[PDB]
């Protein structure tokens, strides 16, 4: 039983990150990029009541994003192929939404980042404030909208005082269809 | 293997509204032509009941029978965590198949329902987003609806419940409307039904101020 995993969307969209294709078994590994075999992989030695072998292949950001195919050959040998999710790009629209008046009775409040109209669904979202990450968020998986694009929401939970004091919070979105693969929107008390 | 059994719970909305009709559904697929007879026995907290409604077997395209038994449940019984058991008997089985279902367990928490107007920035578009945030709820079983002037809205999508940091769930429901409808002061209403709400129902409305 072989399972081939794609890079995380954020890794492909940030040059500083290292996108990887993972070939998981639950052994000779042969890796192919558009048919052409490559010797780049890092196979770790075979580590409950069963065995597991893992090979990891580092990919070039642009190659992954331009749709090159990545073939893991677990050596009848099981051969598998992966590449970027297909579809014509649609640029995300990003909107920040303050907490409801009625949430102000609570100790913590909800800062909302709506991301809609994007295609395909490979996307990353982060928050920051004052030059540091704000990690107390949950982001919904992308969901198919009625027009065939995706949407999601990210919810940053923040101490109510931090919001009342006027701190500016920022929702950062990364997607292949954005200019520079990045955009940001900010939100503060108004 | 031979025949297999699937047990479906009632819809959350059906359990929460006393006028509606919550049902547990027991489905048997892959019943052979050779041994086509099926018996359902139904149990509520391990006590056999005899009021289920069983339909005659139906021939499928793949030359197998499908047989369905439906048990109507008492709303409060389901909400009070009673266990519903379907036992399926068939001569093609090494032993009868038993399956049990009940409401997700765990301390209930009341959903908080907030409506959020469109971003000012979205106002440059032809269509606008109305957001209903529902958070702090347990269990995840929930129904959410958008309406205007007592009439259902045709363009909305609700995210599946997502686990929050404290073990409760949240979701968002996005309503898309023509910008003019928002501009002309129309009232839009997000209704939520959940076991931990008073009367299992709450509605929150918003309009351009
Ligand atoms: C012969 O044909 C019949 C009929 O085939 C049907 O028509 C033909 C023309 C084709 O198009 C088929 O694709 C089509 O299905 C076949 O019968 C099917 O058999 C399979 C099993 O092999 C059943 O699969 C199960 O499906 C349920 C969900 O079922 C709903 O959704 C279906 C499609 O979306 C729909 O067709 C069904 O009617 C049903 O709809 C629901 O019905 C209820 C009752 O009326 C209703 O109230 C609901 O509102 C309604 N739902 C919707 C969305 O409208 C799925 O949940 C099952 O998944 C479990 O089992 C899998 C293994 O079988 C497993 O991989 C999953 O992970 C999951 O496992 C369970 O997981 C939970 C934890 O979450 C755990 O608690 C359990 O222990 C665990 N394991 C279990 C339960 O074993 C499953 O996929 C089809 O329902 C069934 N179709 C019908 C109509 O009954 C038959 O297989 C064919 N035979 C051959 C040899 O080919």
């Amino acid at each position: 039983s072989v399972f081939l995993f794609p890079p995380k969307p954020k890794d492909t969209l940030m040059i500083s990150r290292t996108p990887e294709v993972t070939c998981v078994v639950v052994v000779q590994f042969n890796w192919y990029v558009d048919g052409v075999e490559v010797h780049n992989a890092k196979t770790k030695p075979r580590e409950n009541s069963t065995f597991r072998v893992v090979s990891v292949l580092t990919v070039v950001h642009q190659d992954w994003l331009n749709g090159k195919e990545y073939k893991c050959k677990v050596s009848a040998p099981i051969e598998k192929t992966i590449s970027k999710t297909k579809g014509q790009p649609r640029e995300p629209q990003v909107y920040t939404l303050p907490p409801s008046r009625e949430e102000m009775t609570k100790n913590q409040v909800s800062l909302t980042c709506l991301v809609k109209g994007f295609y395909p669904s490979d996307i990353a979202v982060e928050w920051e404030s004052n030059g540091q990450p704000e990690n107390n968020y949950k982001t919904t998986p992308p969901m198919l909208d009625s027009d065939g694009s995706f949407f999601l929401y990210s919810k940053l939970t923040v101490d109510k005082s931090r919001w009342q004091q006027g701190n500016v919070f920022s929702c950062s979105v990364m997607h292949e269809a954005l200019h520079n693969h990045y955009t940001q929107k900010s939100l503060s008390l108004s």
